[PDB]
């Protein structure tokens, strides 16, 4: 029987408001708040409804809080601005730090591992609330990345297709979406390669998909020196089967993955951070 | 006008590996974990009933990256408690005090510590109606697993004096309202997190130093305590003085340290934060 209201922001109280990037549910962009004294991150798009989605995506966030989802700080909500407040990440996404090669040339197993983790802890903690509520859109683009790369999930219960199930095409009910998604996710992280990479347009993939084709697994795409490659393979091959009905609930998922962080000093994670900068 | 967000209901049967960690003041202090959330959590527990209640209250409401994070409340016939997330660091106060388990601990990794118990607090104060702690000290001033900070225990056998201002020595309707009583305790902390020793080392009497306290007497501002070497020592010092001074109305808001101690932790490369963490481990 325990209620909080989520703040109230004015628009005057954000400084140095910098564009960052423009999607699907609107801009965002960074900022510092002039009270708190520290940096946020802004998300803004204004049509009759184009505000009970704004809003809708906030009370989203504010009832989803957990140590893995994107944390809201406030509601900037006035007749002039109307906006979405949270904590900004220093370290993008998910989607920059496997394929930015150049500036990332080694991602160090530990780290890879501490990510599917954490990604998996979130949506799990999704999954877990009541009402159930489901992602839906998972993607390396929105599994963003904080000061000491740990995850915090973001844009869920709400572009590309290759993290989409193929029961998605032809549904919005469905409890084994997200692992798909995931399956996908734990493929691109181990592998640092593009899904269905050789594909010159998105039908393309959707049609492979369709008929039971998936990312390749191989030497060439995963070696044989990743740590527990078996096990990962046999998660992905049943997160990403053709039928639902096959594939783990996200507690099964991570009672394969808790043995595996086990064997991994806390040393190591911190090590592998720091050879990022 | 605003969205609410309530509190989960954490059935007791749902913690495993409970495990005993502490004895404080408002109660007994636990590790576990979460049967289906499958992360490790913290468990306070014990009509002193709505005083557990109140706390859970004041921990939700005050959500801010500074502040321990409460996951949700125990609250059945048998069993009353808060569940948070795990601080696997420990307290601010061990962290100076072990010095044969901590035999270093660089400035920046001080620096960022002394910035994010100012920055939590500044937040506390700028809530409506603003949130006083009262009870800001090293052993409430919690550790994550990269040494970021997160204050637990605020708006809430008896603890320590040291942090306490002269002038709530003899409370009252005057006193429980100041505003001016957080500063005080963060430059007694400031003073202690710089020189890791004891305020009133050589003083082993409370009492006695409540005397020394009251009458103008603060923790020895030397170079045997405060050598040097000490990064912006002069700066440090100066916010030290003001935050800890015997008249009320000459000490400074938290925004005002805020803004000072912006330029010193910028003169800190990233790096050397990383860097700090490891050589404690
Ligand atoms: C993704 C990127 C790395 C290309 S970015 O540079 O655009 C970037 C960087 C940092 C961020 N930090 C926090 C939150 C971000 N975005 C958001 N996703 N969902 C949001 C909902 C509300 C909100 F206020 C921000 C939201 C960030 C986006
Ligand atoms: C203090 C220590 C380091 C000697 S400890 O070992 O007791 C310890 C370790 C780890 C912790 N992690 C989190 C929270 C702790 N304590 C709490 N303060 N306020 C709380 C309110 C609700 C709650 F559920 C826990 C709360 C911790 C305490």
């Amino acid at each position: 029987a325990i209620c909080s209201a989520l703040p109230t922001i004015p628009y005057h109280k954000l400084a140095d408001l910098r564009y960052l990037s423009r999607g699907a549910s609107g801009t965002v962009s960074s900022a510092r708040h002039a009270d708190w004294r520290v940096q946020v991150a802004v998300k803004h798009l204004l049509l009759d409804s184009e505000r009970k989605d704004v809003l809708r995506e906030a009370e989203i966030l504010h009832k989803a809080r957990f140590s893995y989802i994107l944390p809201i700080l406030g509601i900037c909500n006035e007749p002039e601005f109307l906006g979405i407040v949270t904590e900004y990440m220093p370290n993008g996404s998910l989607n920059e730090l496997l394929h930015r090669k150049t500036e990332y040339p080694d991602v160090a197993w530990p780290l890879r591992f501490r990510i599917l983790h954490e990604i998996a802890l979130g949506v799990n903690y999704l999954h877990n609330m009541t009402p159930p509520l489901l992602h839906h859109d998972l993607k390396t683009q929105n599994i963003l990345l904080d000061n000491e790369f740990h995850v915090k999930i973001a844009d869920f219960g709400l572009g590309t297709i290759i993290y989409m199930p193929p029961e998605n095409y032809e549904s919005r009910a469905s409890i084994k979406h997200d692992i798909y998604s995931y399956a996908v996710i734990t493929w691109e992280v181990l592998s640092r390669k593009q899904p269905f990479e050789d594909v010159t347009n998105p039908l393309q993939i959707m049609y492979s998909v369709s008929q039971g084709h998936r990312p390749v697994i191989n030497e060439e795409s995963l070696p044989y020196d990743i740590p527990h490659r078996a096990r990962m393979i046999s998660l992905i091959e049943s997160g990403w089967a053709q039928n639902p009905d096959e594939r783990p609930s996200f507690l099964k998922c991570l009672i394969e993955l808790e043995p595996v962080l086990r064997t991994f000093e806390e040393i190591t994670f911190l090590e592998a951070v720091i050879q990022l900068k």
